[PDB]
């Protein structure tokens, strides 16, 4: 009930799940808190301790702005942090099966949130189900987000960039050294994450420093080749002094600007984060990953293209309606509380919001490819098209392109297409299979029959959880036991993928091929 780790002793708690027991260790520090002088830099090696650490409650979530666009609405507030914010938040959690296993595959979860938001404490990231049902060990970590986590003055150790990534990377180091004591196999570790998480997983495949800290990887609706994924060094620095002039820390010795930025309280930094870009976007990663030359050694699309990544198996996938989520965060004519039937002109205005610094002709090219309908007169035509535009551009096509490029170097890759809409999904129906709403299925939440899900959803989650575990333990995401569809490898030529839903799981080819050729061949040119 007490575990001796390589820098201290931690105590956990016992949880009853499905007439079994799961040991949960909630909130174990992995770094010296990045407060004071340590704000904005790489996380520092946590020195030894003496007590029995009481890891029996989630720790602090890292400082972050809150989605306040729908106060009181579960669909949005579901994602807001559910513990205190604090700069002192570099902690992690561990779920082990009871009784303590021997050489258990380990699953490491990295949340999303546009690199600005998110926390591990979330209800839909609970690792107790996965530990119970599949007797794997689940770990998840809080990493720094927003400018506290990704402010970049390239070169400068006082703020080199990618700090939240190095946070994450330090937590994988912790699992390498400490997960044995918990009964886990450091030689069998599978990273998985969602959106910004999924982009972080793909970045750990590129970053040489991470290659020895995990074996396989799962990417849910995100990859580093996504347009929001990597910030340039050009706009990163523009973004820091714009935050400095906003805080009156405009100096000229770059190191002395940082010192100024550290005696500002975290709330002042959070407030000015928004105004740092002139024309924001619902998917505006104001502070995210950069080519720091330490974690990320080159421009990732080059590393990708030239095969400069950890060779192993990937599991990649996306949801049917990735883009709808964002239309109600600004796009004109859209709301969660009506059917959001927009016209042609509301559509065009919606393009300027999603593509503000894009040529008049560039916006026109999008309108051309998505508004030559399979048939006109349909009133949702414009509403559905803008949803798909955001989805295909921001998630679906980069995921697929990443998987093609990765598979081309000889590794097994598996691609899925999640198309079930949660019966408990709080948002309306036109928004479809929303971005993010597979996570509860992956984590085994429909398995609690007390949780209002339909029986079909329990079956689907069950199969997904098995597939995810089999990929984790055996590099192969099959469900061998029940007479279910086998999941074929994604080859660059044939491009097969597996659909996931309650009805049937069919095997299809070349998802969104026409839409993706536009986005990946003739649209990067504008
Ligand atoms: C769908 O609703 C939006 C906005 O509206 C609602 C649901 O919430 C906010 C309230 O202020 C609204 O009264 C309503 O309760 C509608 O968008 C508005 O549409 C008006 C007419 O087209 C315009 O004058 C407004 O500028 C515009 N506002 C925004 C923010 O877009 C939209 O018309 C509704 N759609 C349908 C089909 O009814
Ligand atoms: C983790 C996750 N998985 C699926 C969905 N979510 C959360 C989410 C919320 N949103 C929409 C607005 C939101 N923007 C971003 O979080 C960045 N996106 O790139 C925000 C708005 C205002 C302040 C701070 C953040 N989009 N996703
Ligand atoms: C850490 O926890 C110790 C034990 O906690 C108590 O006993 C266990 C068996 C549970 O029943 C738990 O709910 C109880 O609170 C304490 O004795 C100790 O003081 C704690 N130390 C710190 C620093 O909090
Ligand atoms: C760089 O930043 C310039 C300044 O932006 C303006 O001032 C800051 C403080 C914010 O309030 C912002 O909203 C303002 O627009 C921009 O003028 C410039 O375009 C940016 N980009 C480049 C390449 O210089
Ligand atoms: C766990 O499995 C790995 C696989 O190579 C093996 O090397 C290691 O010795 C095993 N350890 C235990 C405790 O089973
Ligand atoms: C900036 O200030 C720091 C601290 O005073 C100093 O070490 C460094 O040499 C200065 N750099 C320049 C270019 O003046
Ligand atoms: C396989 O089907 C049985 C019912 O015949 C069910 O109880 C079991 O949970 C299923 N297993 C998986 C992994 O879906």
């Amino acid at each position: 009930i007490i575990i001796a780790t390589k820098n201290g002793k931690v105590r956990g708690m016992q949880l009853t799940v499905f007439g079994g027991t799961v040991t949960a260790f909630l909130g174990i520090p992995y770094a010296q808190p990045p407060l004071g002088r340590l704000r904005f830099k790489k996380p520092q090696s946590l020195t030894k301790w003496s007590d029995i650490w009481n890891a029996t409650k989630y720790a602090n979530s890292c400082c972050q702005n809150i989605d306040q666009s729908f106060p009181g609405f579960h669909g949005s507030e579901m994602w807001n942090p559910n513990t205190d914010l604090s700069e002192d938040c570099l902690y992690l959690n561990v779920w082990i099966p009871a009784p303590k296993p021997k050489n258990a595959t380990v699953l490491i979860w990295i949340y999303g949130g546009g690199f600005q938001t998110g926390t591990s404490s979330l209800h839909v990231y609970d690792g107790k189900f996965l530990a119970r049902v599949e007797r794997v060990i689940v770990v998840s970590m809080n990493y720094r987000v927003g400018a506290l986590g990704f402010l970049a003055l390239p070169g400068n150790p006082e703020a080199p960039g990618n700090m939240g990534l190095f946070d994450q990377q330090l937590a994988l180091q912790w699992v390498q050294k400490n997960i044995a004591a918990f009964g886990g196999n450091p030689k069998s570790v599978t990273l998985f994450g969602e959106s910004a998480g999924a982009a972080s997983v793909s970045l750990h495949l590129l970053s040489p420093g991470s290659h020895s800290l995990f074996t396989r990887a799962i990417l849910q609706s995100g990859s580093f080749n996504a347009p929001w994924a990597v910030t340039s060094l050009y706009e990163a620095r523009n973004r820091t002094l714009n935050l400095a002039k906003l805080t009156g820390c405009s100096r000229e010795n770059e190191t002395e600007i940082i010192k100024c930025l550290r005696n500002k309280d975290p709330q002042e930094i959070l407030l000015n984060e928004a105004f740092v870009v002139p024309y924001g976007t619902p998917l505006s990663v104001n502070f995210g990953p950069t080519v720091d030359g330490d974690f990320l050694t080159d421009m990732p699309d080059i590393l990708l293209e030239l095969g400069q990544f950890k060779k192993t198996q990937i599991l990649v996938g996306v949801n049917k309606d990735e883009g709808t989520a964002f239309l109600v965060y600004g796009a004109p004519g859209f709301s969660k509380d009506n059917n959001s039937i927009i016209t042609r002109k509301e559509f065009q205005e919606g393009l300027k919001i999603f593509f503000p610094g894009v040529s008049e002709f560039g916006k026109e090219s999008i309108l051309f490819h998505y508004t030559d309908w399979v048939d006109d007169q349909r009133p949702e035509n414009y509403r559905e098209a803008l949803g798909d535009v955001v989805g295909d551009y921001n998630f679906i096509c980069p995921a697929l392109e990443f998987t093609k490029k990765f598979s081309e170097w000889g590794n097994n890759a598996f691609f899925y297409y999640f198309e079930h809409r949660s019966s408990k999904l709080p948002w309306p129906e036109w928004m479809g299979v929303m971005h993010g709403y597979e996570i509860e299925f992956v984590f085994g939440l429909p398995l609690e029959r007390r949780d209002q899900y339909t029986k079909a959803e329990e079956i689907l989650s069950r199969s997904i959880v098995k597939r995810w575990a089999n990929f984790a333990k055996y590099g192969n995401p099959q469900e061998t036991q029940n007479q279910s569809t086998s999941w074929p490898v994604f080859k660059s030529t044939e491009q097969k993928y597996l659909t996931l839903n309650t009805e049937s799981t069919r095997i299809m080819t070349k998802l969104r091929a026409q839409q993706c050729r536009f986005w990946t061949s003739f649209f990067p040119k504008v």
